[PDB]
């Protein structure tokens, strides 16, 4: 079959990737297209159990994900990846990754604001982040780099079902 | 899809768990069914180029190919894996990961004695053993623990075509 493709996603937590991500795959998947939601967070309790949340640790967990995507696209799926990436370094790296294996790779920008993604706030992921409970939590206390050339950018005016089908117009562009 | 399912080689270096592998990988394909052979000595090259050769790190390197198969069988491959696996705790921990996800897993010994298999030497490997440029070589030096109750146990009488069938009829039955 033929080789796949990855999508990579970036933005604050609560900015959209996941929701995005799970309707581009259900979406394709309705049409009988193999695609996969890679998420580091399913990743971290098997093949990535020996990672912690240092920095190092972090960038690590990403370098992974890069090549568990490849790996995935080459056996033909439509790779899906909602990882927060706050830092440019680690996009250009996984970039790097997939051009190096042959494999057409999207940088999508969940560009969010975060004032509207603490009021979102899923998980409450942000009310533990402000009472102190995490630390280093991007876009409050750890840096969020924002994508300068991302190859599409998604804003919270349209809908998620909007959103998902403009990655989908992106892959068939 | 349907969950896909796992074969675990395990065997002396030169026994044939690639051969077989990649001709059941090949057979499969011809047949329509999404079979991929993971090859630990591939991964390296990326997922893996943090590890080096210490037995902690070989050991890491066979906890990591175990998830990447589990991953690769819940997206529905026929996974392969033909890694030495010379350790019975590796094998029992590979198998764990797999049972512990739902997927099937057979443990297939490529059992060709060291005589044989050094009388093969398809890469050179046992005759730079022997002249002293590698050391830690399992079967040699290094120990290679019997699998005691392997789902097949393939012998060097039978052509690759004809252990390539008996893998293929394990996964039928
Ligand atoms: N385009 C959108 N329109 C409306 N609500 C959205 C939109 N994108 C996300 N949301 C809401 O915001 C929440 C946070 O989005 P989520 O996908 O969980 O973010 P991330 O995966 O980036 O952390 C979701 O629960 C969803 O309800
Ligand atoms: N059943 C067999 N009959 C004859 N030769 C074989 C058989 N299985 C393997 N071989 C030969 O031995 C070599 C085994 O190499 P390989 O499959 O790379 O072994 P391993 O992966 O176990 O190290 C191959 O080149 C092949 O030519």
């Amino acid at each position: 079959p033929p080789r796949g493709k990855t999508v990579w996603f970036t933005g604050l937590s609560g900015s959209g990737k996941s929701s995005v991500a799970m309707l581009v795959e259900r979406k394709l998947l309705e049409k009988g297209i193999s695609a996969y939601v890679l998420d580091g967070d399913n990743l971290r309790h098997g093949l990535n159990a020996d990672l912690g949340f240092s920095m190092a640790d972090r960038a690590e967990n990403l370098r992974r994900l890069s090549h568990v995507a490849t790996l995935l696209a080459d056996c033909g799926h439509l790779v899906l990846v909602p990882a927060i990436s706050p830092l440019a370094e680690h996009r250009a790296l996984a970039r790097k990754v997939h051009a190096d294996a042959g494999i057409d790779f999207f940088e999508v920008f969940c560009d969010t604001p975060l004032q509207d993604c603490e009021r979102r706030d899923p998980k409450g992921l942000y009310a533990k982040a402000r009472a102190g409970e995490i630390t280093h939590f991007t876009g409050i206390d750890s840096p969020y780099q924002r994508p300068k050339n991302p190859d599409l950018r998604l804003t919270p005016d349209r809908s998620i079902d909007e959103q998902a089908q403009e990655v989908i117009d992106l892959l068939e562009s």
